[PDB]
């Protein structure tokens, strides 16, 4: 029979075999396996969407934007198991390049050099260059998403959350609904913002380089609104001027009822730090969107100067664009996509 781990069955033989866990997700789980054709081991994400129509919508946006992405510091599709035919298909895998660790198993075990952070922030910026020429966000950036190897290699990975940028679509009301991990969700996400544009990768790079700085998350907030709070705990209130793009009165009307906040130095958080880093930080977690630092502009930091190279950083073709809008269609509608989408790598074809 099939391979079997932590009680979830692997059906990707005869080809992959020999699978132990790696890490996990909320309707995904990735191992590791060997790959008798190619004669390396391999990591296997196994996906079960079927059954929820939003879970088929992230799955067939991955699939997709994966597919057509290409670049060292993103991890690629290799190969795609499913079923033969669109009935017995009730899990996708995913195969792709075996990465060591991630950054957030490497903080627990070690403080890393300034010269390994700036390494590190590079390559996520250099790999977010190329996702924000294509018109993409990831919109769940944060260390367990970034893998790396014992040669410092950086892949950003799991683009579960990823869209395409919608800034004309990204207002929204007071206290909305939002999926993207809570400690790393920029102010706008609990006040007026569905996190679609590209600011809001921005800063999740920001807060990335704040635990990289420290091993501490620099905004662990307990619950939803919380998280606000903490956020204006080190950037102290906002100004009138940033006051004023927040039109949603209920937005506004909260942000007027919390007593006045100091902003906190940065050096006071990070006494070690490069002074260059924490120039750069400061720029990345900026409250107002609008005057956040953007991806070129920090890699052309001078923080990233012994780095930032535009000869040697791709980027996309094109916009990448969504033939229809999924949204709407029904996970039953969904999944014959997702066959489609997958029927280059069956066998014959
Ligand atoms: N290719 C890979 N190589 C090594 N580990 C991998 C991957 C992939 I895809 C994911 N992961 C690990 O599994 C967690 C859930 O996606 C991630 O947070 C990460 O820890
Ligand atoms: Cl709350």
């Amino acid at each position: 029979g099939p391979e079997m781990v932590r009680g979830q069955v692997f059906d990707v033989g005869p080809r992959y075999t020999n699978l132990s866990y790696i890490g996990e997700g909320a309707y995904g789980m990735v191992c590791s396996a060997y790959d008798n054709v190619n004669k390396v081991r391999v990591a296997i994400k196994k996906i079960s969407p079927f059954e929820h129509q939003t879970y088929c919508q992230r799955t067939l946006r991955e699939i997709k934007i994966l597919l057509r992405f290409r670049h060292e510091n993103i991890i690629g599709i290799n190969d795609i198991i499913r079923a033969p035919t669109i009935e017995q298909m009730k899990d996708v895998y995913i195969v792709q390049d075996l990465m060591e660790t991630d950054l957030y198993k490497l903080l627990k075990t070690q403080h890393l050099s300034n010269d390994h952070i700036c390494y590190f922030l590079y390559q996520i910026l250099r790999g977010l260059k190329y996702i924000h020429s294509a018109n993409v966000l990831h919109r769940d950036l944060k260390p367990s998403n970034l893998l790396l190897n014992t040669t410092c290699d950086l892949k950003i990975c799991d683009f579960g959350l990823a869209r395409v940028a919608d800034p004309d679509h990204d207002h929204t009301g007071f206290l909305t609904e939002y999926v993207a991990t809570r400690w790393y969700r920029a102010p706008e996400i609990m006040l007026n913002s569905k996190g679609y544009t590209k600011s809001i990768d921005i800063w999740s790079v920001g807060c990335i380089l704040a635990e990289m700085l420290s091993n501490r998350p620099i905004f662990p907030g307990k619950h939803y609104l919380d998280q606000l709070n903490h956020i204006l705990g080190i950037l102290g209130s906002p100004s009138q001027e940033d006051l004023n793009c927040i039109i949603n009165l209920k937005a506004r009307n909260y942000l007027l009822s919390l007593p006045h906040k100091n902003k906190v130095p940065w050096n006071r958080l990070f006494p070690n730090a490069d002074s260059k880093a924490l120039d750069l930080l400061d720029k990345m977690l900026t409250f107002n969107p609008h005057k956040r630092i953007e991806v070129e502009q920090a890699l052309a930091h001078p923080y990233l100067e012994q780095y930032y190279d535009p000869s040697d950083e791709p980027i996309a073709e094109a916009p990448f664009k969504f033939d229809m809008e999924l949204d709407d269609l029904p996970k039953e509608k969904l999944k014959e996509l997702i066959f489609e989408e997958t029927a280059r790598f069956q066998p014959g074809y």
